[PDB]
């Protein structure tokens, strides 16, 4: 007898994904569950991953040991997907994710940390372009005691930089500007763009943010002493090994990723035009990116774009809007308007008309 | 054994769907969700704009309902909430502002005179009201055309004479309506010069109106092309006769038209519904398909089923109810002068240099 | 160097819960609803899904000729074996509250018609009074799907397929019906015997019929009664002597049988019956899942009158309570006003206009 | 007239069909649906039907009550059909359905089934020749239950295969051929044309297929390993009403039917040049066929010209390939390639590139 | 005489069935110009022309 039982096919499969070059903007599309014909539920995991990674042990702890998985298939193929590289800290030549802006910033971590990493592949130096995200991903991996290997991968060998062993504690980050007003510390507006700050290094010093507990289990109570319960980056001990500079360099690296893939968006003509019907999109995009929006002068303009159109837009929109603001410099008169706090909320208010409004990101 | 096979147990029940504006009539359109292919543009469909192309050969398509259906009218219509939709769809008055208009009143009092003398109008146009549900007066018309008598509660009244233009229309299946002027002193085809409204006041006009009718062989032929065009005959062609109701049918399709018309204007007020069905992009494709007998009578269908085209079929409820807001508001766009209007292939052709403008196709009379 | 055997507690720590556990049918799976916040808890009795299921049994027991041992023995012949489990794998029980006398003639028809094929003395002890019915049931299931069962053990897939469980392949819907000689002709008529009745006079079982139908689900044809051509009556079927149509009513009225008796053995649970009075779709989910049941009996009929008009919304002990009364004090509503009829597949019953009662095809497959 | 009367005219087709007189070989070639460009499409109707018998029950179980047709008038008539003959199992004389080779599997299944059935219509006693597909027919509808009456009428009488109701599970399957290599079964590329197999009844064990159940969650255990919901036909326990070997010799004897059919076709110039146009005719061809490559090395370089040639191909150039490859024998030296099994799927691969592959083959 | 509407892709009953599935001749609501007798007329007619 013979009993050679080889499987055969046992289901089927739904969903799909949009962008598949980009990093940031890539999104998984599926159906809503309620009604199969209702708007799109759109969702961009790598932005997810990347606001995250903002406490990059408690993002990499799990890989430290147990997803040793195989990664030498991905990185070695004839085409390895961008999303994979910029994932495992490579370099990469595509245009519509390389930018030519703030290198010197890229050349300072290089040689922050070129002394005792591999940093050639990361950042090939003296290349007059550079790609942010897979530098925001090598400081997050270097923070997190992992050494990206010359072989194309990552070990767990490296010392944990101590601003990763302090925001384990801390669940909900909040970015935001600082400005010595009549002499005084205060919240502003983003005066300048992450894209030009990360060429003045100094400017860095300006931003600031502030972490906080996921306190302990209360039904109804909406504080815990939030303000006795926080803390802010730089209000933490100074001390060589924190990344306190690296940190913020992290930060604009990756709003600088998704502003550059913003750009390259309008190029992307026919995959928008076929997907007009995601209007899910826009909103999904707006409720991810508000860890950035209160840093950057373009991010506040798209995003009160997106809060005036109502929380719908398909990607065209999207693209047409950015690349107007991109063009056109500071459109909205902001000037009107004044900021404000409220129980840790960063909105903008004009009047009594709330024009925007930020919450605390999740970091894990 | 003792055995009834009454009980039939068949089930044959879709899997979903959706539909909006149900208060509307012609614009209620049916949501299906392509679940056969994983691309998630939803499809669209207008049930109602669909029947009423297919009523323009009135008996045809009422014939299946001389005997079958005897259920029950009047437990909807009689609702404590009737529809409009099915009032509209019984030739009953309706009393929203969204569906009546005010404008075209001279031809619903000409089709009331016309048979008012014989049948119960009274609900179908109230006498010296100012305004009127224009498809209320369309089905109404299509029914007596197809031998129908209409009732307070009811419309199962097969008794009246038949029409003979609707028993005409039996050998035709597709229809190509479209505007004739005198020019070069003879006659001609032209770009739509009025709106229905001004020739539905002004019922001299319809004169100029003309339709072609075709037929569907159903032999395995190769596909046939001009030479073939002796199979066909013109509205105005067919020799007069008192029963033959060619006004009726001219006035039915300006009626229709004039409905389609009044939804549009009546969408731009459902800016909420048009905002939360957003991501409908089928819509503009659908309509624009479906609306493609009566682009060839009017100035703003036209102008807008050119838009549609330009902008390349990718238009929610809300883009289209506000580009149709402007161009009621606007009036003239574009210089068609410059285009020119061609016919070839049985297609209306409106061109531009070499570029096709918009392509219209004869629709399915069924 | 160690060994690296180890466990993750990975579970949400809210998950569901099952309720009456004893009980067959009546066994039900409680679900918080969702995600979301209206908090009425999800029901679902799987045993009675099964069971209605188990009226076309090749299609339902297809499965297990393959692929399943699965060391059922352990589940068999454990210390306290579920009562559940027993009645599944066709075995007497001598709990009070799952055995009945009342059609008990049928039950040796059955095990004598099926004596000899198979060592039927675990299904039904001969000579004893009381029996369960649910046990019977799915004895008679899988020998018409073609197994031959085995004291302790699992069943084994050797024996004949009867030529109706072949048959029934093809359909997926199922109307059981009663019927009667009026004017000279066969027409469609309420219950008028209880299932304990017309199984102990087993020439009332002729009475029974049912219809079954395809499902096609292609978008189109749906109103059409033209269906009636893709349709067949059991009593339709040309007679064969491996064709077990009254094995096959014995089958359904015995699940019926089943229902009732733990209806009954319901009202005893007082205890965690009103410890579950927050469960209210537990009465709207039995009304659902009893509708192929509801056609051949009297006091189902009107356990789902009482349903409907209490508006679906009903614990455990407010069931318990109207069954009770329903089996005490007899017909209660009146019915010679309320008229019987059948329109688009439906059995419905009519009062003046008013629907009383409506009943779809049950899902057989 | 008073009004210029330009207007519209269709004579628009509907239905056709072409290689009448075949029976696998017929097709209902159609224009394209919805696209607006009139091309032509194709589909098998009778190899489609052949496919889905492999499960008879599932296949037959709505003529057992339903149909019921009045068979007698289409049979009788002075020159029916031989389509219509075959799908009720009649043996016809004409030499473009019919061959000596393989009549020694028709005279085990007369021996095995004639002691129950009347079978002389089926295939006269002791003839030569035989027609394929009556065979896999009567061998399909008797597993079904069925009886062939003499008189052009099939009657639900008969005792049911054991075989027939397992199946009804599964609605996937995979034939192939396997070979004892190294003291193991393992699964070698076909070595043998049915004819050979259908001779030496013996060699006909060598034979297996796999069966897969159908389901829409989401597949499990690397889409591959789901293996307890598969079986295969030699594992399932011996009985003797189970009809294994009737089974197999069903499968081989449709692919016999085939076979001969195109070896027929190989004559039929004349009409292929005048439809030589469809070449989509390949590619529905190459996917309904799909199920009979993995038993048979004959089919299986002709799949390979039709995947070379690119899954299009007129039906003059598979009549010539066909007679190629017939009279040629093994063209090509196959032993360079290599047999895979991934992800439930079946393909050979020569090198790097894959030379050929199988998908799952549905049956019910 | 019964009437009845068009199959689609199914030749599969042959069994009984009544009413209005396919609604016969003399079920017509009579009127003065529904010639229902004409009509028999006819089909007698020209069956008596096939005999002849």
């Amino acid at each position: 007898t013979v009993r050679v039982g080889v499987s055969r096919n046992t289901s089927g499969a739904a969903g799909q994904t949009l962008f598949r070059n980009f990093y940031l903007l890539r999104c998984n599309i599926l159906a809503d569950g309620r009604n199969a014909t209702k708007a799109v539920q759109s969702h961009f995991p790598f932005l997810s991953r990347a606001v995250r990674c903002l406490s990059p042990l408690a993002a990499h702890c799990a890989d430290r040991t147990l997803r040793r998985d195989n990664v030498k298939q991905i990185l070695t193929r004839e085409l390895p997907f961008s999303s994979d590289l910029i994932n495992y800290a490579h370099h990469v030549n595509s245009s519509s994710l390389t930018t030519s802006q703030g290198v010197e910033a890229a050349r300072l971590v290089a040689q922050v940390y070129g002394e005792q990493v591999p940093f050639d592949h990361i950042y090939p130096t003296g290349s007059a372009t550079y790609c942010p995200g897979a530098i925001a991903n090598a400081i997050s991996r270097i923070m997190a005691g992992f050494v990206p290997r010359e072989g194309d991968d990552f070990a767990p060998s490296g010392p944990i930089d101590y601003l990763a062993a302090d925001l384990i504690a801390y669940k909900f980050v909040l970015p935001y500007m600082l400005d010595m007003v009549d002499g005084r510390p205060q919240i502003v507006l983003p005066s300048h763009t992450v894209e030009e700050m990360l060429t003045n290094t100094s400017l860095l010093n300006s931003i600031d943010a502030s972490f906080g507990i996921e306190a302990r289990s209360d039904q109804r109570m909406t504080r815990d002493a939030a303000e006795m319960s926080s803390r802010s980056l730089n209000e933490l001990e100074d001390h060589d090994q924190r990344g306190r500079m690296p940190w913020k360099i992290m930060l604009g690296m990756m709003a600088a990723q998704l502003k550059v893939e913003l750009d390259a968006l309008a190029d992307e003509r026919t995959e928008s035009q076929a997907n007009a019907h995601v209007t899910s999109f826009g909103s999904r995009l707006f409720n991810q990116m508000s860890a950035f929006v209160t840093i950057d002068h373009e991010l506040m303009e798209l995003a009160l774009l997106i809060k005036e159109q109502g929380f719908a837009m398909n990607p065209g929109q999207i693209a047409s809007k950015w690349s107007l603001i991109r063009r056109s410099g500071p459109t909205r008169p902001l000037s009107g308007a004044r900021l404000e706090i409220r129980n840790g909320n960063w909105m903008i208010r004009e009047g009594d008309q709330t024009l925007l409004s930020v919450s605390p990101a999740r970091m894990a």
